[PDB]
């Protein structure tokens, strides 16, 4: 039931992509690390509860790799919201809820308030505002040091869940394995001056429901909770850390399906 | 320098209570384990930037036992607020700045709101205001149970520093060893019920300055976060977790001296 296969966009990448249901339309975006394995299990919960359910890897990473460099150097919310819209319109997809963590947070809320038209309602996860000169400082690293740096990273610090982590298995660590360089490289410099969430009253009153992750540390993502507040917007925790489609699964589906529905009655009221 | 004696309140409870300097005063208020020791390097640190610190171990707590089951049974913002106005009254302690962790959270946003003209400004961090059924749960069982699960709790979830927290000493751990099924059977049904912060538009313009611990998981205190941001709170992170005055306790210092300034220099 599930389709994967590659559709090429005018702007010169060839997209890895995946869909499976039929229904209303949810995108799921990656992380910066641009996997869309990591929602194998979700993408099935999802769509079984009637809904179309896309994912894709992002520009440059993964079986997403066939890409011109632009595309994944100097990257911005801005110019992935812009490579999302252009996978939607290659596939179709008029009207769309979107989900993002880290980078795919940024990119969700650039999608809603830049193509209202096209966004019923953004789920954002951990959404990074604020520079980390240490995780800056890898882009001037040897590929394999910092491959070998940021995999024990994901692991240890973030994952939320070493064995589920470890449990995506050998194909899709070795595809990881490649795109740390191109992440580190691509996204921490540039990603959180992008931020959309500089302009509080820019949020305010829109279809979005901010998420960070229980077990996180309160100071890696204090900021995201301070801004939501400020704005009004509807914000409260995932079980894990950053990955919670990984983590907890069944959770994040069942999230994912409750906030759609209350978006599409909302619609019609 | 440091005064360390007892003080004895007509509310029934003989205090054991520490201070040291000169100047305007700031008050130091512990944490549900009630013990002050744990402020030891901080006080002297604060003192010699020109402020007369006062702490003290809570009602039936450590050197504080000597008080009636009311101030250590049924515990809420309000009776803990109560009991350190009474110790203040008895030190001649007119006007104060004051510091509390958790239940001493709770009690300097019960003592900001309910004496406003004696408190110069609260600083409160990680203030309980969910009932947690696992915590609440430790109450029925026997003492040495609660101690064990307890002890374990502050070494190695909660403590933001296991060396920190095994320096503070043998006779501090033998004192907080009696201090778990006290403050099991006391706290944890009573103070979130009890936190004086359901009306946020009472907090708003308020001198408050709320801080969560930096490496706390995001869910134990996330609700401070969301209602200081409505109140327009001065809202922070220290390092570490619930105890910064042990893990932290330079930076702690410094926290609560700049804090201090802050607030005499906007009542000037
Ligand atoms: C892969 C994730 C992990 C974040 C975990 C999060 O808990 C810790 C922060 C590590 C930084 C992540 C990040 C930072 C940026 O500036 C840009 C990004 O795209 C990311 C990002 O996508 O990082
Ligand atoms: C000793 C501290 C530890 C806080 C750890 C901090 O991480 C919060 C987790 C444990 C809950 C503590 C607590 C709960 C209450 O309902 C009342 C209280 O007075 C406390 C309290 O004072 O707990």
């Amino acid at each position: 039931m599930r389709t994967r296969s590659t559709i090429s966009t005018p702007n010169g990448i060839t997209w890895y992509y995946e869909q499976e249901g039929t229904g209303p339309d949810i995108v799921l975006v990656p992380d910066g690390l641009g996997e869309c394995q990591m929602f194998d299990s979700s993408v099935s919960q999802i769509a079984a509860q009637g809904f179309r359910v896309t994912t894709f890897d992002m520009p440059g990473m993964s079986r997403s790799a066939k890409a011109p460099a632009e595309t994944y150097t100097e990257v911005t919310a801005q110019k992935l919201a812009s490579y999302v819209i252009s996978i939607l319109d290659a596939l179709d997809i008029k009207h769309a809820t979107v989900w993002g963590c880290s980078s795919g947070a940024s990119t969700v809320v650039a999608l809603l308030l830049g193509y209202p038209d096209r966004i019923r309602n953004a789920m954002c996860h951990e959404l990074p505002t604020k520079l980390l000169d240490h995780l800056s400082n890898t882009a001037v690293l040897e590929d394999e040091e910092i491959s070998n740096i940021l995999a024990n990273v994901m692991l240890n610090d973030v994952s939320g869940g070493s064995e589920a982590w470890q449990a995506l298995g050998v194909e899709v660590h070795a595809r990881l394995h490649k795109n740390y360089p191109v992440f580190a490289r691509g996204y921490p410099r540039t990603i959180p001056p992008s931020a959309p969430v500089q302009d509080v009253e820019a949020l305010r009153g829109k279809p979005l429901d901010w998420t960070v992750g229980a077990a996180t540390p309160t100071e890696s993502f204090f900021d995201n909770i301070v801004t939501a507040t400020k704005a009004g917007v509807n914000i409260g925790l995932l079980p894990g850390m950053h990955f919670p489609y990984v983590s907890h699964p069944d959770v994040f589906a069942k999230y994912v399906v409750e906030t759609t529905q209350k978006h599409l009655w909302n619609s019609s009221s």
